[PDB]
């Protein structure tokens, strides 16, 4: 349970690399093959369409900027402030819930791009 934890440090820290390396390959097998992305509000469930949407995420560069791990159940929720550059040098504080189960495997991942 406390390897949990710091399994789900590693692995937000990681998630940022293969962001900004666009390993979506990667990317989804950290994910449940049922998982949803919430892109702003419009969920995306299933690897085949939570795929879809990481071949078409823009080219941005993404660098954290603080990390919250909470427990609720077995579930480790783990919000993530980050800020996103895109290629005009625009800056966006975007924030992420992610969620992992006892797989260490993410069951939901929430992306709020309002602020
Ligand atoms: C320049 O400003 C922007 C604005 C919007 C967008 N934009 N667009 C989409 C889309 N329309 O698909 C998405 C994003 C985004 O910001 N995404 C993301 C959010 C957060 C993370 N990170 C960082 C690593 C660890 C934690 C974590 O979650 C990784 C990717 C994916 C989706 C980009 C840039």
């Amino acid at each position: 349970s406390s390897a949990r934890i710091a399994k789900a440090k590693k692995l937000i820290y990681k998630l940022e690399k293969l962001w900004n390396a666009r390993d979506n390959d990667g990317i989804l097998k950290l994910f449940k093959d049922d998982a949803v992305f919430n892109l702003n509000g419009v969920p995306y469930k299933g690897k085949e369409a939570i795929k879809k949407v990481l071949e078409s995420a823009p080219k941005a560069k993404y660098k954290i900027t603080k990390i919250d791990i909470k427990i609720v159940g077995n579930e480790i929720i783990v919000n993530v402030d980050v800020l996103a550059t895109g290629p005009s040098g625009f800056t966006l504080k975007v924030k992420s819930t992610i969620t992992f189960d006892e797989d260490m495997k993410i069951t939901s991942y929430e992306v709020n791009l309002e602020g």
